[PDB]
DNA sequence: GGGGGAAGGATTC
DNA sequence: CATGGAATCCTTCCCCC
């Protein structure tokens, strides 16, 4: 069982140099404006020579310029990141037919035909990587293992532009030395909660008894981690298909109006059903994020597909059920739909 | 005593 | 001051063998 994991560098950000040569070299930073006011926002991420002085994914654009005001500052164009995305993944294709596209920059291949150990797939990595670079000018970081979670985390380690074989042996040490955190999937939350519960590295999910465990981290948590530590985590490269399409906007304001809330909702319902593209969904969910950045959602699924008239129509409905409960201002506000027929 | 949906919410990358 | 898309996994009904 050889997996081979691809995970594209600085994305955004260096899709943004390949379009444009000239920025190699200085920092660019790829943000998302929402138009509350002269730069607000978030940084949807940056490459090395911004990452390196501490403007990375999620921090406020304001804050972005007070570290670095004579950096390049590009708006996210998600579209042209995904087409880039996609002639990349087709490429990795002519690796492997069981491969696993994670997200936009992200992919798993099974290679255990292909090569018969660790040395076979190191080269197949260059090969791979280099091919990318040739044909798209994109560096990437690649990372060989057992299963896909080391995989990742040699991926991790070595990024950006590397490329890292975690062996047998190495597996063995790292479910011992391994900070718990830095496993995939182990979020803040998830991370200081295990701490509670006096797990540091994987190996200590063996020394608790699961029923305390699951009623701390859930049972799918729970055996997660446990098959880890035990090495015996073993999931199949598999397609996967997407599940739901939608789209959240921010306002200019925040507010607890209808009238002023629907614009906003009919734009996300509008590209939603763009990007739907045929598929017709039986599921409809509106998303608002209030004022404290709580996440509230309501939704419907029907016997049968929704036009985009029913949307429009059964989307208001939903919006008023989340203004008639929270009492709370509401921050950005969506749609999303799922259920495809 | 449990299957199978459906909802609202939690957490991650 | 802090955007945005989508998957998986909870917890709680709910209807009803
Ligand atoms: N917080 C975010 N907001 C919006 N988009 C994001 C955010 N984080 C990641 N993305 C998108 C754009 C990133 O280029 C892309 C890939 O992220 P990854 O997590 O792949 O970061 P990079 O941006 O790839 O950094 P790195 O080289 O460390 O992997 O996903
Ligand atoms: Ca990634
Ligand atoms: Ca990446
Ligand atoms: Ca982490």
């Amino acid at each position: 069982m050889i997996v081979l994991f691809v995970d594209f560098d600085y994305f955004y950000a260096q899709v943004e140099e390949v379009l444009n040569p000239s920025l190699k070299g200085k920092p660019v930073v790829v943000c998302v404006f929402s138009g509350r006011f002269e730069d607000s926002g978030a940084v949807a991420t940056a490459n090395y020579e911004a990452r390196k002085f501490g403007v990375k994914a999620g921090i406020p654009i304001v804050e972005a310029k007070k570290i670095l005001p004579n950096a390049v500052y590009l708006p996210m164009r998600k579209e042209v990141y995904q087409q880039v995305s996609s002639r990349i993944m087709n490429l990795l294709r002519e690796y492997s037919e069981k491969i696993e596209i994670a997200s936009i920059d992200e992919a798993y291949l099974d290679i255990s035909d292909k090569v018969r150990d660790y040395r076979e797939a190191y080269n197949l990595g260059l090969e791979i990587k280099n091919k990318i670079l040739e044909k798209e000018k994109i560096t990437v970081t690649v990372g060989i293992s057992k299963n896909k979670v080391f995989a990742k985390i040699a991926a991790d380690m070595a990024k950006p532009n590397g490329i890292k074989v975690i062996d047998d042996e190495e597996v063995k040490r790292l479910i011992r030395e391994l900070d718990i955190a830095d496993v995939p999937g182990i979020g803040n939350i998830t991370a200081e909660k295990l701490k509670k519960l006096g797990i540091n590295k994987l190996v200590d999910t063996l020394s608790i008894e699961f029923d305390k465990l699951k009623g701390m981290i859930g049972e799918a948590k729970a055996k997660y981690l446990i098959s880890l530590a035990r090495d015996e985590y073993n999931e199949p490269i598999r397609t996967r298909v997407r599940k739901s399409i939608g789209r959240i906007v921010t306002m200019k304001r925040n507010s607890r109006n209808l009238e002023e809330i629907k614009p906003y909702l009919f734009r996300a319902i509008e590209e939603s059903y763009y990007k739907l593209d045929k598929r017709i969904p039986k599921a409809i969910h509106v998303v608002a994020v209030t004022e404290d950045l709580d996440i509230v959602s309501r939704g419907r699924t029907f016997p049968h597909g929704i036009s985009k008239e029913t949307a429009y129509s059964e989307s208001v409905k939903l919006l008023q059920k989340i203004l008639e409960e929270d009492e709370r201002k509401i921050r950005r506000i969506g749609v999303r739909f799922s259920k495809f027929i």
